[PDB]
């Protein structure tokens, strides 16, 4: 029922490694969620944040619900 916490992604990227490394949702103009143990955040306005946590599959794009939304 809590599909709002489901981890997602936006800007995905992988580093040359073996296995390859992969961090995503690099920057955030607000804050993170419950999928970044090592998240950095600057309590300011406009707020600033980052997620250095890494995975091996790069989560899937965000913006649940239908498909696109803005464009």
């Amino acid at each position: 029922d809590d599909e709002s916490s489901k981890p997602c992604c936006d800007q995905c990227a992988c580093t040359k490694s073996n296995p390859p490394q992969c961090r995503c949702s690099d920057m955030r103009l607000n804050s993170c969620h419950s999928a970044c143990k090592s998240c950095i955040c600057a309590l300011s306005y406009p707020a600033q944040c980052f997620c250095v946590d890494i995975t091996d599959f790069c989560y899937e794009p965000c913006k649940p619900s239908e498909d696109d939304k803005e464009n």
